């Protein structure tokens, strides 16, 4: 590993140029813990194992997901690879639940006061004057440029989505450890290569107020260090566990807590292609995927016993039917399982306004749903797993975030061919 | 006229009972300019009958274009007659343009920032605290109750957007005299006898910034006394002439600048009915609706002499075609002038799938549009009139936001039968 200059070094990292990685940086975290702008600092000892360690996690998480962010991999116990950022100088805040200087800020309102949808922030980054609360106005109105990317409308716009966004996939990632994520801190910078605003700096247990049962009083984030009157060598010890108890648990946000499967039953071979972009887009919300031929008409029998095959092995599954004509594949399926049935018929602009009625108009007591998409019919089946998975879950919110992301890019970019 | 007791008195009105009225109130103007909350406060004669005049003509605009308003009618030269409201103590603010207390609130923000749309902002009402920028947060959190209504998350979003929409009225009825509205303050109340939140208090020269051609150097608003360094008795006569040119020009905002006529052509007097369903909906927008009866099929002659008398007389107009089954009324008429042309067809669940694709495949050279709707068709032929005619315009802008105001109120209903 071919270590370059030390570039800057701050309260709790050194930042390194590599010389093997053109546009990479090596990211050293310190044993020191701060708050505030005044003497609040101590050394302790594991701080930088714990911060390198959630980072690590939370960045895979996210990136595994599909939101751009500036992580390569994690370098041993107290160090992470990055591409090189130019860092955008705005901390941007998410809330769902109002506390800390959002209290302070709107005197009136009461702890716990609940943000639908979760409430975006912006401080601009100076010590000096204690890090002061931005709007959007003067954020556009600094015409900050960095690595030569012009931090307009559109560029604000997008940091303030992918906040809410990524707060939405770690609040939702924290639940099955009965945790709620009551706010978060994090930083974009613009990546020196590509050119795109990304998630950059770290997110560890400074970044963000975490309570156990939703109870204040078992916070175990960086505010039990910020509200010690005095710190003591005891007081020190407290904080530790608490860096400790959240390091032990961050590695499970990465595991499944529930088994998702779609399998795709074709009445013909002929619709091979159709059912391969079904498995494909599939594949892109890591819900393994299943082909099997069958048809309603000519092999109800084999239909029905392929079903309980399905039914009888204990996972979650999702049945797709695709039946070209006279669908009687999604009817036949729906009436005969508790698990969902979604038609998605190989429709063609021949006879497929006549066709979908088959899949549409349905005796009493089918459930049966029609999704003409492929792509559509997995997505859908996604959005049912997403219920109980919280990965598939952020795959589709992520997903919501970058395609709005490119409505914005594309209009910013026939904007430009209007004048 | 029966006075009853002065009920309170402020810096600029005395608001006295009226005893043959149940649940109205005189609102009688004083000859007091104000400005902060030290000594700046001035006799100024004339002044009383200059604000009453200017808040009766604007209340009684906004209120023919149907923004619900705490005004009777004027009441002599310096009062007017109002329902009594219960006064929400907030001051609400609309900016087009970024001047004033915004460029103090956020530095690095220059004079001239236009806000798309335009910026709502909350003040509460304190003259100890200088009137504090509140949150919605903590608007909600006040739990205020008015005559009864408790002021929640319901009532705060429709005084946010009922602001929007006052703005914005006000601004597209000062472009024809071409000054720019650059932002203004109203206070709403509950209406003691309704309990519905109606725009109150006064809109007068004090409410508002006004500058003619843009140039804030020429403002003939309330600022050209706040911006005085020392009032002396030269300083005075400026300000009362510029509240002079305000309260000379405020009476043309309620005169429509230029004239508006809708002609329905129906093939059959047997599609009467759907006709005056048109002419109806076009009198709820002040636009006059004549009736003709002419064929393109069977005196298509007699249809190009009606056209004629109605291009001939210097009046714009819209047509609207009404014909049954195959429409050659909308394309002939569509082909033969340079008025826009609205075919719609009376379709009925028996023929009109059939018959809707004689308006809607036309030869090339043919704009003639199609509205399936007759109250839809109306409301086409005001939008297309409201591009010059500020007073359609704001009847168009006004039922948008009665409309959204319907929608919360039903949402608030139905969500009382969910427990
Ligand atoms: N991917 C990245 N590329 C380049 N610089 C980065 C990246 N991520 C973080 N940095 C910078 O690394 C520097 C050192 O981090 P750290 O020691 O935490 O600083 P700090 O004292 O918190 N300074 P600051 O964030 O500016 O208030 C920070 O100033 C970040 O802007
Ligand atoms: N329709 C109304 N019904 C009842 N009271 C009203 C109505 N319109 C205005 N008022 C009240 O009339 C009072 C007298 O007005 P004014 O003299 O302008 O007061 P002020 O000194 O500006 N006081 P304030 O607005 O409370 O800061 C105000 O306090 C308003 O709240
Ligand atoms: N961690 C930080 C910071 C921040 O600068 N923190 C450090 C400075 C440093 O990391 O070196 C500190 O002084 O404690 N700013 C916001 N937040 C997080 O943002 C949400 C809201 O915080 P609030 O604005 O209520 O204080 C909560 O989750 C904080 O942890
Ligand atoms: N007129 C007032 C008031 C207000 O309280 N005015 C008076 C008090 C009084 O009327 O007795 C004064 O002190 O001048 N607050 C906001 N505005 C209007 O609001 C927009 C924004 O004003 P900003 O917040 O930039 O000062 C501009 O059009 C003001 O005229
Ligand atoms: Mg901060
Ligand atoms: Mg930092
Ligand atoms: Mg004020
Ligand atoms: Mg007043």
């Amino acid at each position: 590993l071919n270590i370059g200059k030390k570039l800057y070094e701050g309260k709790t990292k050194e930042v390194y140029e590599l010389l093997d990685s053109p546009g990479k940086v090596l990211l050293q975290s310190k044993d020191q813990i701060t708050a505030g702008n005044a003497a609040r600092k101590n050394h302790l000892e594991g701080k930088a194992a714990i911060s390198n360690k959630i980072t690590s996690c939370i960045f895979q998480l996210l990136q595994e997901a599909g939101i751009k962010t500036a992580f390569t991999r994690k370098c041993g116990e107290t160090a992470f690879i990055a591409p090189q950022c130019e860092m955008i100088p705005i901390e941007w805040v998410c809330r769902r639940i109002a506390t800390g200087s959002f209290l302070k800020r709107n005197p009136g309102v009461k702890e716990g006061y609940k943000f639908y949808p979760p409430k975006v922030e912006l401080f601009f980054k100076d010590d000096a004057n204690n890090d002061p609360q931005w709007s959007e106005e003067q954020l556009i109105a600094a015409k900050f440029c960095f690595a030569g990317l012009l931090i307009g409308q559109t560029e604000v716009d997008i940091m303030s989505h992918a906040t809410q966004a990524i707060f939405e996939i770690l609040e939702k990632s924290w639940l099955p450890q009965n945790c709620t994520l009551v706010d978060m801190k994090i930083e974009f910078g613009v990546d020196v290569t590509t050119k795109e605003i990304v998630l950059a700096d770290v997110i560890d247990n400074d970044s963000w107020r975490l309570w156990p049962s939703g109870d204040r009083s078992q916070q175990k984030d960086k505010q039990s260090y910020r509200d010690l009157k005095e710190v003591t060598p005891e007081g020190l010890q407290m904080v530790k566990k608490n860096f400790e108890w959240v390091a032990e648990r961050v590695e499970l946000l990465l595991k499944s807590e529930s088994q998702c499967r779609v399998v795709v039953l074709m009445g013909s071979t002929s619709d091979l292609g159709h059912c391969e972009k079904i498995k494909k887009a599939c594949g892109n919300f890591g819900i393994p995927c299943e082909l099997r031929v069958t048809s309603a008409h000519k092999g109800p029998d084999e239909t029905l016993r392929i079903k309980a095959e399905y039914e009888g092995d204990g996972i979650p599954t999702v049945f797709v039917a695709v039946a070209g004509r006279s669908n009687g594949l999604g009817p036949v399926m729906s009436g005969n399982t508790a698990y969902p049935v979604i038609s998605c018929p190989p429709l063609t602009p021949d006879w497929g306004v006549q066709d979908v009625w088959s899949s549409l108009r349905l005796p009493s007591g089918l459930g049966c749903s029609t999704v003409l998409s492929p792509e559509g019919s997995a997505q859908f089946a996604a959005q049912i797993f997403g219920l109980s998975n919280h990965l598939v879950w952020s795959k589709l919110r992520a997903s919501i975030l970058n395609t709005w992301i490119s409505l914005k890019q594309a209009d910013k970019k026939i904007r430009e061919c209007n004048l």
